[PDB]
């Protein structure tokens, strides 16, 4: 299994597309080419959409990436009435199969947060491998 | 950076080695070739050694890997004398930078264990 952890920052909260480093493009998104697409779905919402790899300037996720995130935020708001996606929340991407992924938001309040935040340490990006 | 989580199982204990699968070789050990070495230190011990990637005959970690693991075991034994590496303990490898790694044993009782085991499963 492989997982990609990304901490939310103002650039994500503001921009329409999330930047990723080259290591992530190769080791997690399978060396994708510009304008390639992968399927991605949100864990709480089962909202599924197409997310694009944009390699101009630097590697970025686009397409449906923010709609998936927003759908997950919508599910969390059902239980956490006053919740907005915020800085230092963690995005957890799971590789399912080739060009298929899942996405989950790890809140500060989540029981997994301290350990996952512990692993991310200083970076904003981390790949976690197992098996 | 990246992290590789390897649960101790009966194969590791029986075969007395950490096998290397193709995906881990490519994405965590940077497509190392046979006999390439990386630096690796144990977290609790700060014991530093060289770990070889041995692809001939049975792909595996080699070189100093056994000395790093036991050095961590020895640190754990300071506070739990009967501790031995056991099934379901988790090996936490961290990629620091190119050819440079750290290793830590996560026991069942470590407060990090349940969350890390959750990722594995």
């Amino acid at each position: 299994m492989k997982v990609y952890l990304r901490k939310i920052d103002n650039q994500i909260l503001h921009n329409k597309r999330i930047s990723i480093k080259k290591g992530i493009l190769e080791h997690f998104f399978d060396k994708a080419n510009n304008q390639d697409e992968v399927d991605m779905s949100g864990i709480l919402s089962n909202y599924n959409d197409k997310v694009s790899i944009l390699l101009a300037t630097d590697p970025r996720l686009g397409g449906g990436i923010k709609r998936i995130i927003s759908a997950e935020v919508d599910k969390i708001k059902e239980n956490r009435l006053d919740y907005e996606l915020k800085i230092d929340d963690i995005l957890l991407f799971t590789y399912i199969s080739y060009k298929k992924y899942t996405l989950e938001i790890i809140l500060l309040a989540d029981t997994r947060y301290n350990v996952l935040n512990g692993l991310i340490n200083n970076s904003k990006h981390l790949l976690v491998f197992s098996e």
